């Protein structure tokens, strides 16, 4: 007969009904010294009345409606659960009873708790009786080859663990942990959400279990890994009373700084919603279900009375918890005086699926009522009849039902037994005028949508930690900017990282950036390692300072010979000191001007024309100069041995010789006007490479020797007072030439890029000049200055 | 139901065995009534388990001592692998407490945690003692819920635990899951899956099937299996909710992986055939510990339909062995030895003797709640039961203190969660030479007793691996680190997969899977191979390089021809045929000369601030008091503006102090400092010093090139007086000389790094030194060695 305490009344069909009305039992653990009794559950739910308060005005208002299921009477067999599966248990078995003067239910409405739903569920569809189920939204049970006669008008859990990834992806974390139930309703929901967060890479930190028979050690465990974590957003999957000693065990310790992600079961519940909870878990953003329109409902909750209930019989316990009586009472209070859950309430969400799955239920035995005995849905055509209605024809009818809710909707379960429907995502408030928590919407999930467009949160209402209104940080480690990289911290997961400098040479202009790149040749990473500027490029140039003073050098020495040439075209048939050989004199200027002007070729940048030329411009120029001055000395090989041709002949002929060897480069190796980098690492560098070295050195090796012997030659005559004693002259122009070559060669020889050209026009120009000074100074000055030349 | 094991006694038992493998696969639409379902594959594991349950309850019947004159029956039922059928034998279990709101007094076994689970939650209802013999969920140790569970099977937390050691052991970090669909694949697979976390090794995918899964969701399975490069794949299931998936993989022959088997399925009749054994190769599983049960096989080998009235399974049993009917009409006359079922083809009793201690252990119970004493019982105010009415409870309450001993020597003692622990034996599918069939050898054990990171131990030398190869295959997301390289980041991929990419050069990495590289000091640079730190190279001038040898025997010849000179003197000093000028002056000449050419040395070793601070003032007096003294071998024309010869020496003992003055001040304004420097070169460190006065160099320098200037032009105005062979071109000459040395010195020093600056100034100050003695010299020296004629 099961138990005592019940909700009870006739009629031709009975239905069945699970109530939360309490929360738990006593945790009396029977040591079994004695028999062991019948428990006794101890705290009160006033939401568990109001739902079957739901339920009973659904019943009676079937009753009272004429059109469905005329001249037909619904009754019920209402028991409580208080939360445990034994009691469901001992209900269920009174239900089952007269299958194997006992009332047959026909149908069963209740089981609200996916642990509790399962174990009825499998004790029902061992006799195929129908359970629509209102809150129990664990996937486990849309396995219909276990659960055959298992519906709900509440929908599957799956859609919430992926609107819970879609809410942590949405404000940009990545870095959370993740607390259930150890129950059917938590563990799998938890497993979703797992492999959906996984999907979206993200990471997490912890995962603990828990629920509300764990001792005091284990939920300290629990909240030492919640402290000694860096993570922010904790996405909690369980109901309220498994979870309210890990709450109030967090209240003692004082934890402040979390974000709670609520699941639908504790997102409302008031064993959580309450203030001195609220201050330390501050900011919560959980999900709820849509809500309902149940027209006249509040006036007949509030009807509800002690003595006027006889077919209610939980409305004793009722009065007694809510007015604390028989301290006896008089029963004639109002219910409206005290503020408790029953009709504090602005939206009904559970209350709706249970007015809906009554509902339903009448509607599948209004379906078989309305048969036409030619298109049933048995075998052979055939239909059944309403007077022996049993319960497996009741399934048949429920899988197929298609209805029209009152709120113009339409209601049809799927091939999984569940309905579907879209979520409001509340956050939570403490309303100023009470103190109390309060749950204001402000987002929206709509499943409907294709993926990643289906969820709309309004942010601006969202009120973060009490106060502030920026989203929170809950990453892992700190996104570092451009010019780093990401490191590996070995052992962390994929998520925590450090960032390490890009070398020299590399750039990062992203964020999160995988590897530094290296830039092309001519460009060079900056100073951030953000963005490579052109390498730079470096060598002689016309607007650099020392190009302009070389340059003024060599326009100087230019006008100086210019004009010692007008001079002597002013003045030249008067063979006063130019008896000598006037064309010798002329030959001399036009080879110091080939070589005052072999300088432009070492001024800007070296393309292979300019050096493949700059070598034996200078290099023709400097042995006519030197190879003049060496035949202008006395004829004592002319007295030994056409005209002043003989000794062109010698010019003639030593030039040819180094000549030999010019046209060799252009036939063997051009100097190549390449560029080189390695030098610096920093500054490109354009230079020519010799095309061939010891033939450079025989170049310069010829023309030196030859001087050379000019020395020797000229100074074994150093005593002679012949022209002004011109043997001193040449003596001296010549120690001038070896002087810079020397100064030259070593200096030369460890020289970058720039100032080997700059060494090599300096002494080159600086030889030249040198020459001209030494050789034309004392006659055209003793010219301009003394018009006396007679011996 | 109608069907089942019924013997009658004062005291009954109750059992639930998987006598079928399932129920026929069929929906009822309800189009009519709905019937009662059939089960269609046997089972002859579960028909020797249930075989085991009543040897032993008739052997306790028949034992003198344990129960003297009480009598066990039994009523046993079979649950066909379903809850359906287990609830309904529950329901016919408990009648007797039903109708509260033949009384059994407890139940051995579910055989899955499902079927346990679906049991239970009825039978802690009445406080019934419910022993299972091969539920091994976690979820049944909530004793919250499931207050009266007891099992003689090891719990499923060390069986995860042991999977991931085994991992970790073979060196394996890329795996994949699989689990069944039920209430003992999910908390197992979690259970591992955090074991594994823990101990850094990645899962790549994680599946769910199960025996109703349809041809798709298979087919997604089997994808995920193949597009994927995890070589192990551990598998938490039981035989049937696995078959389908071997069926699908053996037919796409997929035969690469490594199979790492829970114990449901490892020595399973459904999964180890020869033919599906040849794409399942390499499979290595877990195993409960043997038993002895002595007398058993002989048991085994009455059955017979006939003489079978308490037992009802023994005639399908006969019908399915034989494949006769009681379609060829079966005889009772056939040979149970002769056909080879898992019946009695067997080695080891391991499931058997779970049952067997399961009955055993009722038995004890009651065997405490008889041998009992008044004053000393557990019940209250230290009363106790009487056994010829007990109830329930009573049992369950002896049950949670029973402390018994095995036939074979053992503590058997329920756990406060009512649970018996045991080792694990390691095995590993072989082929059978003679036959064919799969063999399962034993290779490993895992003790749970032995503290963490102890417990595994394999004996590789048994494992053979993909049947023919004996190295074990290689299962990492990414290949290792070499030496130089270090890990890099892939965006996407988890931890455990990564790139090479190489250390530049300055750092080194000598450790494989390296995260990061490092940079060697100061001191030090890497190598080629960025594998070790080689030390640096100082580039300072030594002294038995090359060129340090040619300027040091340069100097030592040099000064030795000074000493010669000063021997020359020394042979002919009191002639004064040209020595009549001043000798002194000559002497103090020569002594200038001397300390200008030793002032080389101080330019050849590395610089300590001793040695170049030194250096400097070295040089600087020395050739300051050269050239101050042959300004005064000049002619005396202030001496005849202007008593003894001494007053000359005012001018050098002037003029040297002047300049010591800028030396003082450098010696204590801001010395050279010989310090280090690198930064100009990245391989290779110069050690030089740093004059920390630029204007002191400048004032140093720019004195003694002033002072030779004003002598060089002074001598010049007066070059041309033929008076002592006309010494004067000679000065002019020698300070000329010595300015082309300054000339070329200046801009070498100023284009050279560390080396080539000591190197010039030692060259530059040898040379003008060397000129200045030459000219100076040889020229009187020669004209006393070659013309002896002397007078003017
Ligand atoms: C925490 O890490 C995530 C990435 O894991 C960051 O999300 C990125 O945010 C930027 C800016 O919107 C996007 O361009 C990226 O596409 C996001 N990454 C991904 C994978 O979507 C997030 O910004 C980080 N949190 C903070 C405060 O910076
Ligand atoms: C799913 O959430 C959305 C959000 O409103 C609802 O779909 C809207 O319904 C009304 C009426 O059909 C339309 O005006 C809107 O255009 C719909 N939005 C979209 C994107 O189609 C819907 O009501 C929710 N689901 C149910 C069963 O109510
Ligand atoms: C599980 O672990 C080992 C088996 O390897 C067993 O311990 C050994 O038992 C024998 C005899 O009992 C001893 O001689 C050894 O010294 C033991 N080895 C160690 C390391 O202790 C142990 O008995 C097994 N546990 C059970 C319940 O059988
Ligand atoms: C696969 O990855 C694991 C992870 O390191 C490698 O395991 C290492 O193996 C060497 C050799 O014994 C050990 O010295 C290391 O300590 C192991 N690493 C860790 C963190 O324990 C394994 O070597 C890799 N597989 C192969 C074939 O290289
Ligand atoms: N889905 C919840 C049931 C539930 C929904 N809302 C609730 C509110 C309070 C308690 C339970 C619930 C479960 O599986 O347990
Ligand atoms: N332990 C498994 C059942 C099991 C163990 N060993 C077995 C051998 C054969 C069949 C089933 C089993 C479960 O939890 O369900
Ligand atoms: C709890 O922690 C917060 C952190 O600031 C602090 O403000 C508050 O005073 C603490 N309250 C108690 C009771 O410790
Ligand atoms: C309760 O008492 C009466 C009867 O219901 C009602 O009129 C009254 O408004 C209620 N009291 C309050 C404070 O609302
Ligand atoms: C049944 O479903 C269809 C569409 O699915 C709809 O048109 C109809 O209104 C529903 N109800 C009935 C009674 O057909
Ligand atoms: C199956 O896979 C194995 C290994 O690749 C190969 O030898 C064999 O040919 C494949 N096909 C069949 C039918 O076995
Ligand atoms: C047949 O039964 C008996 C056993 O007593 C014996 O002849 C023999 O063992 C059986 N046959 C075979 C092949 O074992
Ligand atoms: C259990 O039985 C053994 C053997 O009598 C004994 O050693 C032990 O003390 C008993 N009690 C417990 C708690 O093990
Ligand atoms: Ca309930
Ligand atoms: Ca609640
Ligand atoms: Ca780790
Ligand atoms: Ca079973
Ligand atoms: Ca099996
Ligand atoms: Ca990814
Ligand atoms: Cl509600
Ligand atoms: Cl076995």
């Amino acid at each position: 007969y099961g138990p005592n305490q019940r909700a009870q009344k006739k009629g031709d069909i009975i239905l069945g009904g699970l109530f939360p009305i309490h929360f738990g039992v006593a945790a009396k653990d029977q040591d079994l010294k004695s028999r062991p009794e019948s428990v006794e559950c101890i705290r009160y739910n006033f939401r568990g009345f109001r739902w079957l308060q739901a339920m009973i005005f659904a019943i009676e208002e079937i009753n009272n409606s004429p059109n469905l299921l005329p001249n037909m009477t619904l009754g019920y067999r209402i028991f409580d659960t208080c939360n445990t599966v034994s009691k469901a248990l001992e209900a269920t078995l009174s239900f089952v009873a007269q299958n194997k003067h006992i009332p047959s239910t026909i149908a069963v409405v209740g089981a609200t708790g996916s642990g509790v739903s399962t174990a009825v569920a499998n004790l029902l569809g061992l006799f195929y009786i129908p359970q629509v189920s209102y809150a129990s939204s664990s996937r486990l049970l849309s396995n219909k080859n276990q659960f055959k006669s298992f519906l709900r008008t509440i929908p599957n859990d799956e859609h919430q663990a992926t609107a819970m990834a879609d809410i942590i992806e949405y404000f940009r974390w990545n870095w959370v942990g993740t607390i259930a139930a150890d129950d059917d309703y938590g563990r799998p929901g938890i497993e979703k959400f797992r492999e959906e967060a996984e999907e979206r890479d993200i990471c997490i930190d912890f995962s603990e279990l828990i629920s509300q028979y764990s001792d005091e050690e284990e939920i300290q465990q629990v909240v030492e890994v919640i402290q000694n974590s860096t993570a922010r957003v904790i996405v909690v999957f369980s109901s309220g009373p498994d979870l309210e000693p890990l709450i109030k065990e967090i209240v003692r310790r004082n934890i402040t700084g979390k974000i709670w992600l609520a699941s639908e079961a504790w997102a409302s519940s008031s064993l959580i919603a309450m203030p001195e909870f609220f201050r330390v878990i501050g900011s919560t953003i959980g999900f709820a279900l849509k809500a309902g329109q149940i027209p006249g409902f509040r006036e007949f909750l509030q009807k509800v009375h002690p003595k006027k209930s006889a077919n209610n019989g939980f409305a004793k316990e009722f009065w007694e918890e809510t007015f604390n009586c028989y301290p006896p009472c008089t029963g004639d209070e109002n219910i409206t005086s005290v503020e408790t859950p029953y009709m504090d309430f602005t939206h009904l969400r559970i209350s709706y699926n249970v007015y809906l799955a009554v509902y339903s239920i009448a509607h599948a035995l209004q379906d078989i009522y309305t048969c036409t005995p030619g298109k049933g849905l048995f075998t052979n055509g055939s239909c059944a009849d309403i007077k022996k209605v049993e319960a497996w024809q009741v399934l048949k009818h429920l899988r197929h039902l298609n209805f029209t809710s009152n709120m113009g909707e339409q209601v049809d379960f799927d091939e999984f037994g569940d309905l579907v429907g879209n979520y409001s995502i509340i956050n939570w408030h403490l309303s100023p005028e009470d103190g109390s928590v309060v749950f204001e919407e402000v987002g929206h999930y709509n499943v409907y949508a294709k993926k990643g467009e289906r969820l709309f949160i309004n942010e601006n209402k969202i009120l973060w930690s009490g106060f502030s209104k920026e989203v929170p940080f809950s990453n892992c480690s700190r996104d570092c900017l451009p010019g780093t990289r990401k490191g590996i911290i070995e052992g962390e997961p994929t998520c925590c990282f450090e960032c390490v400098d890009c070398p020299d040479g590399e750039y990062s202009d992203e964020t999160d950036a995988s590897a530094c790149d290296k830039c092309p040749e001519d460009y060079w990473s900056n100073e951030n390692h953000t963005s490579c500027i052109p390498k730079q490029i470096e060598f002689l140039s016309w607007t650099e300072p020392f190009g302009i003073a070389l340059t003024l050098f060599a326009v100087l020495g230019i006008f100086l010979t210019s004009f010692v040439l007008g001079v002597f075209t002013k003045f030249r048939n008067t063979p006063i000191v130019k008896a000598t050989n006037r064309e010798l004199s002329y030959l001399l200027l036009f080879s110091l001007l080939c070589c005052f002007s072999s300088s432009l070729f070492f001024i800007g940048e070296p393309q292979n024309w300019t050096c493949r030329l700059r070598q034996p411009a200078f290099g023709i120029s400097f042995v006519l100069c030197i190879s003049c001055i060496l035949v202008k000395t006395n004829r004592v090989l002319l007295v030994f041995e056409w005209g002043l041709n003989l000794q062109f002949l010698l010019v003639f002929l030593c030039t040819f010789v180094q000549i030999v060897i010019c046209v060799i480069w252009l036939y063997t190796a051009p100097p190549s006007s390449y560029r080189n980098h390695e030098l610096e690492d920093e500054i490109i560098f354009i230079t020519c490479h010799e095309g061939s070295l010891m033939a450079l050195g025989f170049l310069i090796g010829y023309t030196c020797l030859l001087a050379a012997i000019c020395f020797f030659f000229a100074f074994k005559s150093r005593k002679l007072p012949e022209n002004f004693n011109e043997a001193k002259f040449i003596t001296f122009s010549m120690l001038i030439f070896f002087i810079v070559w020397i100064s030259f060669i070593p200096a030369y020889a460890s020289t970058y890029g720039k100032f080997v050209s700059a060494v090599e026009v300096i002494a080159i120009l600086a030889a030249s000049f040198g020459l001209l000074a030494c050789i034309f100074f004392n006659k055209v000055y003793i010219i301009l200055f003394k018009p006396s030349r007679n011996t």
